[PDB]
């Protein structure tokens, strides 16, 4: 097995309580690295995550928005005193949570999840996408349906998009010919029953291309909440088709601001990038803070 | 097979109506044994219990008080003029219920509820603790979360603190290195459906440590709102695990006094104690009176 | 150790499919022995009863209706074409069920379930009156909740009237200076655990006067929403206080048209009377026929 | 705990796309070895299944016929160009669904839902009969109310024909002198919370005659919609008593047949016979195909 590898024992991203939407909450990262630059998208939440109740309460109302950030190391990071993204209509009048971005021929998608708050399945994915990751355009609910952990392939398959998404408890494939209307949705992988991915999976950053297939970093749920990361890699031509899937998690809440925290027990990542032979997986500890873990791709073996 | 056996027929502590704080009931104690006597924390009510409202009303409001009495015997008590603790403005406006006190090493923790009244999910555990039973201090939010039925297992395990609590309609058990932040929340009992623990469950006083495990006596609703007591037990040395659960309760509402009152159908404990090989399981009846019940330690087999 | 007698293998009442709205259902039906007649007024269903939906649907919405029957011998009845009384749309959408009549100073008082149907609590206790049992008036909803199994005391008791009511699952006494506003509301008799009457009881017929007390004919519900008919007795002067109950049943499900029916496993009784020193004692069969049984007030011995 | 080992990873029946009553899904089967023959009567479509429509649509019209296989093998069947049973218009316009074959003295009854489509609740068990599996006639509402996953036990208990149901969301059971009037309702077996089972659950096939009791296979629902086999054992002589539950499914979807297709994430049984000491359960698989699992019995273990 191998398994991630820790930059710093603290976070690298941490919530800022002089800024209101990024108050409580920094985590659940999209990333990608372009010019010789990280490029940080992360989910940031004006208060605690109260999540036990019936329904969604205004009383207990956290707000989503997407900060960026941006680093030369992949350690230490500039910030921004206002969000790059925040809900705009109703159905996500909780937010945008969760970014996944990839690039596909010269634009970059971001697919996050809208929340609106008026009940617990009130979610969408969303999809807004820019020529230049700073003006984001043409907003649009890719699945009318209470759906998320989404990411699109950083190519096509047969001149379709690809879109990995998540009809509980799996981690589904869909294809697209004009990123609009999706079709063939399937099943690609499951939870494992009576391990720590019993619960739900979903994916984690969007796949990143590697020559023996797409490698897939995931987050498995356990019985009892837990949020551990694992790896699976999908076959190159066919990506629906998981042809390895470690046992064992690649990274799991370890250091106190992992275990602990807002929501205790996760680590979460929306965004990882091939950087001198290298993973960087950039993840939401505890929905509170984000860190950062590589491993050489080298060691990354099935 | 086993049930408890009312010491009385009759309340051992009613409500005095020329005290304004605990006019119309008195009920859900916490109970500690220390120095040959019987110390109860009782929640005491200045008004009955309108909740049938979109919102709590103020011509509505009722206010919990946490009044304290001592006994010797356990039937007679010596009660004082005032209550030993109130809620604070805002967060606890509409006062502090249910008390559970675990005694942890030389320290006495007293969870409660306090209610702000501001909403009927506007209530949390709270935490004060004391070396004394006297001097209360250092109050603390346990769970920012509307969330009740709290107690903290009287010794650590694995070196954390052990929390029981609520996210409806289960208990729960959290973990705490420090008393501050909790982690590890895990399920560990469910209502039964068809029974008269169908529509949710809690736990009633903290866990009573015995050679065959904890005696976790809890009371469990029906679909009536008819509050009744069950016992469990669970696993000494991961009390998570529920090794045994009675079907059927231990205590119901047969009295008039429990049966009638502010919150009819209705026997309620918040603490227990074990006195010359005995469990005393003192109850809130109605939501307006306190009992006391007993059972002989040897009759407590599953 | 006494029941009642079946006085008829027949249903002495039945549907007639011609008239809709008594096409499928006459049951629970109120009963006054008034010039030497029995005068019935009987619970009409224009449908079969679909109980499991989640909630009612108006694709399987019945709607009840009371029909008038007159009887010299109490067991052949002369009919009518058409309901003295029906469900004032939308209020009682779905009808008026289970009557019971309660004659107090020359006043005849019908007490009914006002059914909505727009949720499965959206019913009431209703009351029409007369002085005639022909010109029913001023007609009120008596407890402004959900509520049902409500009969009136045929006299006041220390100046005040007495409604007997039902709060789910018990059955609930309340005083009245004006038949308008109730107070006072107190559980009277409640269910018993692992016995045919352990789900919930109501009142059955208003209670009926003797020398020893008030003769209290309840039904009970067992686990199985088997409906059988109990008997207690009330203390003459104080009629919150049950003196005497019955352990098993006077009447329970037997005969084909009682086992069987549009609800199986019903008799239910909402009235009864006494004549020549016999208690004739209406009931619903199955929900679908109307039933009479005796017993000779002699051998009504607790 | 024991499982059902498939005997093939493909189907052993698949939709033949020439056929327009089964051109898209063959599944969910009644079977019976009679003659040294396995008997299989398998729902069979003529359309994907649009389920999540706030009616069902004209356009997504979906009709389910009963088709009928033999086989030697219980591997290897023999189909036919016609169904056997198709359903009446306009009560059964969707079609008949998920048969389930009891034989009982001579007489073969298949037990069925009707589905007419006209709403999501203008489905019903029906019955047929036959005493030569060819001519079914006498066809009836079983339950006159939105009602599935039924069964008739094999023999009469003290005269009484026994039918297994599934008022929303247990297995209930119900008794008759006539296969026309059901009475004596009771729920035998319920959902488990934070199971596999939770949601809902519903006999398979109808239960197998052991000597230690009744083989009662069933299907459990968790909150995702997926569709699992369990098994639990009834008393023999009272068969609406649950004398052992296993808690571990028999059968999940594991195949991509089984996980993907129609409708993903669904095993399910509605037949299963003793064959030289071997349980051959016969299931659909994500509503499109069948397979068949069987377990030796010796291993069938509570
Ligand atoms: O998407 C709504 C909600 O879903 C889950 O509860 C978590 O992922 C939350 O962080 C998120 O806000
Ligand atoms: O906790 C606030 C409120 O919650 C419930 O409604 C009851 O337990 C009340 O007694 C309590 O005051
Ligand atoms: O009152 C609503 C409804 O309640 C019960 O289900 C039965 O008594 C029905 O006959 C009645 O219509
Ligand atoms: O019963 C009607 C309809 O409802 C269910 O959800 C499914 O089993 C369908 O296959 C069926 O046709
Ligand atoms: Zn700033
Ligand atoms: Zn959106
Ligand atoms: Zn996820
Ligand atoms: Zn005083
Ligand atoms: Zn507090
Ligand atoms: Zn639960
Ligand atoms: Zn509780
Ligand atoms: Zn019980
Ligand atoms: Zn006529
Ligand atoms: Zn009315
Ligand atoms: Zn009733
Ligand atoms: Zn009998
Ligand atoms: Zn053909
Ligand atoms: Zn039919
Ligand atoms: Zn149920
Ligand atoms: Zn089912
Ligand atoms: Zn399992």
């Amino acid at each position: 097995m191998f398994r991630l590898t820790r930059l710093s024992n603290k976070p690298i991203l941490s919530p800022i309580k002089e800024h209101e939407w990024e108050k409580e909450a920094v985590f659940n990262a999209a990333v990608i690295y372009e010019g010789n630059k990280f490029h940080l998208f992360y989910r940031a939440s004006n208060n605690k995550f109260v999540l036990n109740t019936e329904k969604p309460e205004e009383k207990y109302k956290f707000v989503s928005s997407i900060g960026y950030a941006v680093s030369e190391d992949g350690i230490n990071f500039e910030r921004f005193d206002k969000p790059v993204l925040v809900g705009e209509i109703p159905q996500e009048a909780w937010g945008v949570e969760d970014p996944r971005i990839t690039k596909i021929d010269n634009k970059y998608y971001m697919l996050y999840t809208g929340f609106g708050g008026r009940d617990w399945l009130d979610f969408r994915i969303c999809m807004v996408w820019s020529d230049d990751l700073k003006n984001w355009k043409g907003h649009r609910i890719v699945l009318d349906e209470p759906n998320k952990d989404a990411a699109l392939l950083s190519e096509k398959i047969n001149g379709k998009y690809v879109l990995f998404h998540r009809r509980m408890p799996d981690i589904w494939i869909a294809y697209s010919d004009d990123l609009v209307n999706w079709y063939n949705h399937k099943i690609i992988m499951s939870p494992k029953s009576h391990t720590w991915e019993s619960k739900k999976i979903g994916i984690a950053g969007p796949p990143i291309k590697r020559e023996d297939g797409w490698l897939l970093i995931y987050h498995g749920v356990d019985n009892n909440n837990v949020y551990r990361l694992g790896v699976a890699l999908l076959d190159l031509k066919d990506p629906s088709k998981v042809i390895a899937r470690q046992k064992e998690p690649i990274l799991e809440p370890e250091l106190d601001w992992e275990i602990n925290g807002l929501v205790p027990n996760v680590v979460f990542s929306c965004g990882a990038v091939e950087v001198n032979d290298m993973y960087y997986v950039y993840y939401g500890a505890a929905d509170t803070h984000i860190g950062v873990a590589v491993i050489e791709k080298e060691k990354v073996k099935f």
